[PDB]
């Protein structure tokens, strides 16, 4: 029926159907369109107190809760989708990863290099698409597939 990971869902507020991807946590009104050795992604990471290393270039000691981190991720997604903010600008300013200095770019990678939820979401994204919140031991990620 639909591409890998996608399923139909029902909007509680509006009653209109939408599409949700359980690998990438992406959700959208439009029916999704239509695997490579390598993909290229950028990401925006929000760390929290249970992160594998609760530190970043932004904060020596990261104290926010997982729930607080998810709220921040949700808000960044809203601003990217409305177009008030660009993914790359938010990543440079707010990502808790060293890759913030490269507008979130991680370069290209193969399967078996990244943490598995990040890998699976990256390879289920189509070129140019963006994930919802993706959870790993580092924190909570927004992922943008660029190649
Ligand atoms: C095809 N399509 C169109 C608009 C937003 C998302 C998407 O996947
Ligand atoms: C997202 N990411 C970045 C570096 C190493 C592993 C990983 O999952």
């Amino acid at each position: 029926k639909l591409p890998p990971g996608w399923e139909k869902a029902m909007s509680r507020s509006s009653g209109r159907v939408y599409y949700f991807n359980h690998i990438t946590n992406a959700s959208q009104w439009e029916r999704p369109s239509g695997e490579p050795a390598r993909v290229r992604c950028s990401h925006l990471l929000v760390k929290h107190s249970q992160s594998r290393r609760p530190s970043s270039w932004r904060q020596e000691k990261i104290t926010r809760t997982k729930e607080e981190a998810l709220e921040l991720i949700n808000g960044y997604i809203q601003k990217i989708k409305s177009g008030e903010e660009d993914f790359e600008s938010l990543a440079s300013q707010f990502s808790d990863c060293s890759s913030a200095k490269a507008r979130g770019d991680l370069g290209a990678f193969s399967r078996g290099q990244m943490q598995k939820p990040f890998e699976d979401a990256s390879f289920a994204l189509r070129t140019g698409e963006m994930s919802g919140p993706v959870f790993t031991d580092s924190g909570i990620h927004i992922i943008l597939r660029t190649e």
